[PDB]
């Protein structure tokens, strides 16, 4: 068998890829999904994840300065943009611009991943931060420990807005876009794939990831695919 630890946005396009993997192989595949710190500080205290993907650079370089994982078996594999959510039946649309005033267009609760650990949240603090938002932002927030509990907070309407990635958006027929964050304000949100346990069923579902097939499904759920 091989275990995967992967970044709670990835959940839906890993479950489509353990199922296609096992339909062609004699091998178990066991995942689990959380915020990419949770699994990242699970490994280090010993979990038997055979493979991590993270939401971020940052927490695949956390298991690398541990010597958890080799500089030559990890491979930026995705990418992916972040946006504002509402609720489905309250739709917005905010400029995400220096301009814009959060206290004028954030007149709830703003719900993401907690800032300082979440890669969503990160992400969306650097955003804040680039835009002159942040100690406007800061008093609203409502934090989660992964970017699917925020997902779920905004699609039962329990928070106005939420900051998730583009693709967390697509999955929610409850949730709509309400403005999508620049690039530039932001470190590009890549998702580096690491194998942990070097073994042949391993090595084997970590090629699978980077595969023709595999691209498709990532594709399909509106991930995109790293040069």
């Amino acid at each position: 068998s091989v275990t995967v630890y992967a970044a709670a946005s990835l959940t839906n396009a890993i479950n489509d890829l353990e199922k296609i993997y096992e339909k062609q192989n004699k091998v178990e595949v066991k995942t689990s999904y959380a915020g990419s710190s949770t699994l990242a500080k699970q490994i280090e205290a010993g979990a038997p994840a055979d493979i991590f993907i993270s939401a971020d650079t940052q927490w695949m370089d956390y298991l690398q300065n541990k010597k958890l994982v080799a500089a030559n078996d990890r491979i930026n594999l995705l990418g992916n943009r972040l946006v504002l959510i509402t609720p489905k039946g309250q739709s917005l649309n905010i400029k995400l611009d220096k301009a814009t005033d959060p206290n004028k267009v954030f007149t709830g609760k703003i719900c993401t991943g907690d800032t300082k650990s979440v890669p969503v949240g990160k992400y969306a603090k650097q955003a804040f931060t680039n835009l002159g938002w942040w100690n406007r932002i800061e008093p609203k927030l409502v934090e989660t420990e992964d970017v699917r509990v925020a997902l779920n907070f905004v699609a039962r309407g329990e928070c106005q807005v939420g900051i998730v990635y583009a693709t967390d958006a697509a999955i929610s027929k409850d949730v709509k876009v309400a403005g999508i964050f620049p690039e530039n304000t932001h470190s590009p949100i890549i998702y580096p794939l690491g194998l942990i346990k070097k073994n042949s069923n391993s090595a084997k579902f970590y090629q699978f990831l980077q595969s023709n097939q595999a691209k498709a499904v990532f594709k399909k759920y509106g991930f995109s695919m790293l040069a």
